[PDB]
């Protein structure tokens, strides 16, 4: 798939205002990740005995993990689908040491466009929120090209 230069453009410009407060929005993501869909959380050794979301909005460990994987993607983003050399170690770890089904990668992608629509209802309409559906849909097909090639296809 391609995105048009307007769908880029829409992405980033609610992107933009996510990135002031890059700590904030990771927080939310993760935690509404780990509600909705509370498996995703035993990937996690280092998060496995968080029990309630008021632990999860207690720990700086979470808080400080959601600005790692905000930054990660944000830097995905800004590529505007040249992400190849991005993608490569992202899939290397996340395929063979912590083995994160694609399954995964679509309850991640639901929790950003939840917590996106929450904060950012006036920029994040439903042109903005098409873009920002296909840009990660974008994204859940290159990786699963490449656990394929890394032999996990999962
Ligand atoms: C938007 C999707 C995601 C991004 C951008 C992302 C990014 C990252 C980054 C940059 C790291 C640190 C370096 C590394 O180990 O590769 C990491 C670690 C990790 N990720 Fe992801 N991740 C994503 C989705 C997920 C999902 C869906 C899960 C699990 C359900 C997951 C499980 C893990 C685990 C277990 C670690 C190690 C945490 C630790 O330090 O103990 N990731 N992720």
């Amino acid at each position: 798939m391609v995105l048009s230069e307007g769908e880029w453009q829409l992405v980033l410009h609610v992107w933009a205002k996510v990135e002031a407060d890059v700590a904030g929005h990771g927080q939310d993501i993760l935690i509404r990740l780990f509600k909705s869909h509370p498996e995703t959380l035993e990937k996690f050794d280092r998060f496995k005995h968080l029990k309630t979301e008021a632990e999860m909005k207690a720990s700086e460990d979470l808080k400080k993990h959601g600005v790692t994987v905000l930054t990660a993607l944000g830097a995905i983003l800004k590529k505007k689908g040249h992400h190849e050399a991005e993608l490569k170690p992202w899939a290397q770890s996340h395929a063979t040491k912590h083995k994160i089904p694609i399954k995964y990668l679509e309850f991640i992608s639901e929790a950003i466009i939840h917590v996106l629509h929450s904060r950012h209802p006036g920029n994040f309409g439903a042109d903005a929120q098409g873009a920002m559906n296909k840009a990660l849909e974008l994204f859940r097909k290159d990786i699963a090209a490449k656990y394929k090639e890394l032999g996990y296809q999962g």
